């Protein structure tokens, strides 16, 4: 249905592991979008051609405002292109670099948006598994938008791919290879909530190795400026036992969320 010759390419919007993402416009309609280009060679070598295929299948069938739209795809002899909705305010990663840390209002708001989009996903039994500030995009109204469904799967699940990124967001059961379900996303939600208020994820280290330890032991400590209500929500999400983590309603109605989150 599509080829490259229908789009005017522009500035690179960003980069991740397998190829750049580019601002682009559809010549006929004048639609602005983001084009995610992946090189086939690299997807063959790293053994992740399936991840990309699911990325496309899961994501195309998802309609919620706090989730990035995939409108389609096409491929060349050497490259795969995904036609994405374009997030003009960039990433939550960049915002965190500018501002160092977020206030409780911004945090509780982002968390709210997150939980909602996760509620939606978990209602179709879909787990994201890669909730990272680099994949949380900001739309024109400043609203959060989950991107990157490369790692997303149908729950429950086991890991059949060597996660070779930072483990900062991953809970114990997923690094330990052990099975897992939608509870994985609630652990990630607490790491984010920590990182937003503190700036840095709560198990950061100069090695993957120590990061593993700290995760499996659940060793985090809060700076003095984190308030009781924030501490309670974070402590409630970062439990080793996935069964003991709350439901997404319990997040949404948590006192600290309701008092700081700015709903529509
Ligand atoms: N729709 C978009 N709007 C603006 N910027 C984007 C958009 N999509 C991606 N980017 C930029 O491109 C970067 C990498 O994109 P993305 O996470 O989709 O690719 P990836 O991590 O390499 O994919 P995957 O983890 O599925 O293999 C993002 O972190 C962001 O900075
Ligand atoms: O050579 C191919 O035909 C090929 C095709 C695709 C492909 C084609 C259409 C949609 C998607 Br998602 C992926 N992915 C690859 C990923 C890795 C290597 C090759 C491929
Ligand atoms: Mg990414």
């Amino acid at each position: 249905q599509w080829a490259l010759e229908d789009f005017e390419i522009g500035r690179p919007l960003g980069k991740g592991k397998f190829g750049n993402v580019y601002l682009a416009r559809e010549k006929q309609s004048k639609f602005i979008l983001a084009l995610k280009v992946l090189f086939k060679a690299q997807l063959e070598k790293a053994g992740v051609e399936h991840q990309l295929r699911r990325e496309v299948e899961i994501q195309s069938h998802l309609r919620h405002p706090n989730i990035l739209r995939l409108y389609g795809y096409f491929h060349d002899a050497t490259r795969v292109y995904l036609i994405l909705e374009y997030a003009p305010l960039g990433t939550v990663y960049r915002e965190l670099q500018k501002l160092s840390k977020f206030d409780e209002q911004r945090t509780a708001t982002y968390i709210t948006e997150l939980a909602n989009a996760l509620s939606y996903c978990h209602s179709k039994r879909v787990i994201h598994r890669d909730i990272k500030p680099e994949n949380l995009l900001l739309g024109s109204a400043g609203e959060l938008k989950i991107a990157d469904f490369g790692w997303s799967v149908h729950a429950p699940s086991s890991r059949r791919a060597t996660l070779c990124g930072t483990l900062d967001y991953l809970p114990p059961e997923m690094i330990e290879g052990r099975m897992h379900d939608e509870k994985v996303d609630l652990w990630s939600l607490g790491v984010l909530c920590y990182e937003f208020l503190v700036g840095k994820p709560p198990f950061e280290a100069n090695t993957y190795q120590e990061t593993y330890k700290r995760i499996s032991r659940v060793e985090f400590t809060f700076p003095d400026f984190v308030t009781e209500g924030a501490r309670d929500l974070i402590s409630r999400l970062l439990k080793h036992n996935p069964s003991q983590r709350p439901m997404l309603r319990e997040v949404l109605e948590h006192p600290w969320i309701t008092a700081n989150s700015s709903k529509p």
